[PDB]
RNA sequence: GCGCUCGUAGCUCAAUUGGAUAGAGCAUCAGAAGGUUAGGGGUUCGAAUCCUCUCGAGCGCGC
RNA sequence: GCGCUCGUAGCUCAAUUGGAUAGAGCAUUCAGAAGGUUAGGGGUUCGAAUCCUCUCGAGCGCGC
């Protein structure tokens, strides 16, 4: 149920009937304060200028043809001409009911698109670092959200499985095999190819045979790759990320394309051998002219083939990119090249969602106390430990068999539900005291809140198959608030899918919880004057439980049934 | 079924028919080779010397009266005079059959008693170092084994909750300026005078509030230790904590009544008892400084006196063997704890890495037990997600937990100084927890695919006609003997070796002696029944060790 | 030197993309307090949001 | 200086506590083979890795 889009039309299909142009835009948002009802129409003022009249007069000129009967119970004008809509109880207590009768809670299925999500993107022959945790989590949240809506999501893991370093890598592997897993690999082999070593010409030659390709050096490649991706699939499985091995499309598939991509870029008149390198000129920035590359004898030419392959072979209607902030240039530049070359059209967006670096409670890069890179596994280990200590001092002397299970949900959930709360792209603070707490917008609070709600719909007799025969009658203004927000689940979902931002979902869920936690300490679902309301508020509570569950599911957050 | 004890009496009260005296020992053990039958009787020789005559005449001089028909089917003599008993393929089948009918697999419940087990024993204000892992695992294994036998086991966690160290401790907890009152994050000891010091003169007496501030950082330590126990799957609780604090107000009268018996004498400046093994035994320094021995002695008394002990097992370090037998000689030459209640001391050395170097980190620090369990879990994850990758996530933490921590336990449970090596423990080859865990898996498989319902499988014969069947069936029944040795000697390593031997016997019995659809129904169910007992035996056996058992791998 | 992303309560984060009196959670003396949205100027009915400067933080291409 | 625990196949560990030809697992995918003066001498007895004694070497406890 997308009430916004509903009122969006009935106001648009109005307005016109009060003198308005075709390209018309009502601005139907959710009211800030509760003074302004459940929804606002802001589109007046802006329109009330292109015709040069008066906003507070164009206002009720629309209400004359605006018939929100059976929908709203109170429509009034306020301020410089806002149209405030106070939803009618009987309208809410009809879609609150419709959501219950559906396994998708009334959420409608959009036009079945085909989207490609680019997330995680770890490196080869290196233990996965914590600087990739953000990309992996948010990307998976996007995928889950899109998948629930019904689209066809192609998970894309752009693994750095190619580069110069493989000469330094494979040679070490070839040598490290003469003694007998990856922990001091990339680190030790680096100590050779600089100071000090003699047969690095062995390594610098070992790479030039990989581009040519013969199974021997091809095995030493895949062998080195498959081990890294096996270590990482473990990390994913621990992290509850939906990624898989057959979701890997790294810097290998987008490599034999490099010739006939700049050649075709030259065979279309767009490249000049400036400075000594193939370059392609664009025009939308500074006081002279900037310039990307392609060759010289790069991290911009690969993405072009990438963004092309998504469209031409994978039939991507849309393609999301969850990548570090320090890559916005290299993408936008290399994407503007695809916009003025016609590889991928216009109906196919190339979205880029960004984020900064991991920092601690001190503005410095997130590192260990030794002063170095933090392994993601080592982070998850402490997450589970700190969670155990958390659950212990509140629920001690309890079956260990169901503590690790609960500590898993709390700890691993907190690690995820911490990027799913921030939307910035200018670095971020990692603080255990913020994420692992029963207070605030934290996963444990949501997880506890969900158990709380669920308990109410448990201690009562009223079985499952006759409860939904007694209807919902909303008579009080806290039930109306709750029921409204409950129905705004589709809106939030559509915003997440559109903007690629899961923080909205979490903000909603946090906001959704607070309503219940206020609807509870005032409106006794427990026991009231009659059965008519007892069952009604149960269903009203029953919905949020299903809603909180489904919401947390789209984020990839475990939900324990009991705390 | 303790077949050993059976033949041990069926021979002693049969060696009597040879003039052999009362104080007699038939000394019958399990055979060394399969060609020496299932059991040997060794007690001939020494008795033949005792009464002058020749052994291999005294040998069959006994067989004349030895009536073992039914119980045996082939008693013969070899060597200098060994009586070699070969069990009868009907005596075994009868007991293999009845072992199934019990939930204890026939293991008789012995003379019910009250045993106290002293294990683990960590310190407060300190994250549990790895040096206490050995004591914890083995001790718990003993507790589980004894408890299965029906005894009343008292878990005793001798926590170092007392000492001079609480000076720098409490006078640093009062330095709680992070936030308000409360503590969760440890690492206090490595963190940090006359500003303190006098704090301990307040507490050591009968303090009012410093003891209230003492009964909390002990609580905060033993709270995280319970987490580690929970992770390790150890039956220890907080209720089982009986630290040095208990054995401290007892120290006056103990050193006092040790004077009102004429055993201790003031020497050098101290208070010293003399023993027969000489330097004296200091039980109070010149400064009134009590020792470990002074706490070790009050401890042994409290066990018998208030706890009604019949036996007290001490699973602690080997570095304290001197400081323990001495105090245990003082309890026995002063009439505190009697003679019928043993004070056993099971021991183990320091913990080393695969190079004889004391078990340190990669930087040379003392490994924290929590960090060890984390690595065990991780290396288990890699181990499992390789045999069968692309497999879920739940059945990957469920396994890696069992495989990981089980390997950690089933590695101290097979030794008695030692070397920790991930290569030796986390492998499906050899006497390791994974192999045992996978061995249990494969056994249950042959019991799974079958069509015969368990409830009707009961009323079915167990005919035994082949030597491999007899080999297995005999070994199965020897479950009680193994338990009896573990409970007695306090060594869980025997239970492992048996379990490892048993698992290997089934494997040989498997790909050799068909169960999966054979010549006739009379055989199929019989071997399925043989396969059912070993499954239960391996399960029940691994349970006494404290080893998790998954159902599929 | 050019160029990217930014600057919001003491801290960690919001603000439905230009809407009404900038909101939550810790912290500080259930409600309370906490703000010239780094700062000036400008664009219009209306700005934390957009345009131009200054200062400042983080990171990419530069001789 | 006295005293404690020990020394087994190239590594990690067994040997029913005084019993028969000292046994497995790694190492040199399943089968097989090979691997030893039980640190070493002496002694106790029908019989010793086990017990007694000295020597050598490892670890750790109170010395002085």
């Amino acid at each position: 149920m997308n009430i916004q889009a509903l009122l969006s039309e009935k106001v648009r299909q109005a307005m016109i009937a009060a003198g308005a142009p075709a390209d018309c835009e009502p601005q139907v948002r959710q009211s800030a304060k509760v003074q302004f009802g459940d929804y606002q129409a802001n589109g007046m003022m802006a329109v009330a200028k292109k015709l040069g009249m008066a906003p507070r007069q164009l206002a009720e000129q629309v209400l004359t043809h605006l018939d929100l009967n059976g929908i709203a119970s109170k429509v009034e004008i306020a301020g410089p001409g806002f149209i405030n809509i106070f939803l009618d109880p009987a309208f809410l207590a009809e879609h609150v009911q419709q959501a219950l009768a559906s396994d998708r809670l009334g959420v409608a299925t959009p036009e079945k698109q085909t989207i490609v999500v680019d997330y995680s993107a770890p490196n080869v022959a290196k233990e996965m670092h914590v600087g990739h945790l953000r990309s992996t989590i948010i990307g998976d949240a996007a995928v889950r959200t899109l998948e629930f809506l019904g689209h066809k999501v192609i998970r894309a893991n752009h693994v750095g499985d190619w580069g110069t370093q493989f000469g330094m890598l494979i040679a070490w592997l070839e040598k490290q095999q003469q003694e007998n897993d990856l922990e001091g690999f990339y680190r030790d082999a680096k100590k050779h190819y600089d100071e000090d070593e003699e047969f690095a010409e062995r390594a610098r030659n070992y790479v030039v045979k990989l581009q040519s390709g013969d199974e021997y050096f091809r095995e030493m490649w895949r062998k080195l790759v498959d081990i890294t991706m096996t270590q990482n699939q473990i990390t994913y499985d621990r992290l509850n990320v939906t990624l898989t091995r057959d979701d890997v499309m790294g810097e290998s598939l987008y490599n034999p394309m490099l010739p006939g991509i700049v050649a075709d870029l030259k065979a279309k008149g767009l490249a000049v051998e400036s400075e000594g390198a193939t370059v392609v000129f664009l025009d939308e920035f500074k006081n002279k002219e900037g310039e990307p590359m392609g060759v010289i004898i790069l991290y911009t030419t690969t993405d072009i083939a990438c963004a092309k392959y998504r469209y031409e072979t994978l039939h991507a209607d849309r393609v999301l990119y969850y990548i570090d902030s320090r890559q916005h240039q290299h993408l936008m530049q290399a994407w503007a090249i695809v916009r003025k070359a016609g590889y991928v059209p216009e109906s196919v967006p190339l979205e880029h969602h960004m984020f900064g670096m991991m920092l601690g409670k001190d503005g410095k890069p997130f590192k260990t106390r030794a002063g170095g890179t933090v392994k993601l596994a080592d982070l998850l280990d402490e997450a589970l430990e700190r969670a155990r200590r958390l659950v212990a001092e509140k629920n001690p002397d309890m079956p260990a068999d169901e503590l690790e299970k609960l500590a898993n949900a709390v700890g691993i959930g907190a690690v995820k539900y911490a990027d799913l709360s921030k939307n910035r792209t200018t670095d971020y603070i990692f603080d255990w005291d913020n994420m692992l707490a029963f207070e605030g917008n934290t996963a444990p609070y949501m997880q506890y809140a969900y158990t709380r709600v669920l308990s109410v719909f448990r201690k009562a007799e009223i079985d499952e198959e006759q409860l939904a025969a007694a209807p919902v009658i909303i008579r009080e203004d806290r039930e109306a608030q709750l029921a409204a927000r409950l129905l705004q689940f589709e809106e939030t979902l559509t915003v997440v899918a559109r903007e690629g931002t899961p923080h909205v979902m979490c903000a909603y869920l946090y906001d959704l919880a607070g309503l219940f936690s206020g609807f509870y300490e005032h409106c006794p679902i427990l026991s009231a004057e009659n059965e008519e309301v007892r069952n009604s508020r149960l269903k009203l509570a029953q919905l949020t439980a299903k809603t909180l569950k489904l919401g947390l599911d789209t984020l990839g957050i475990e939900t324990v049934e009991r705390m």
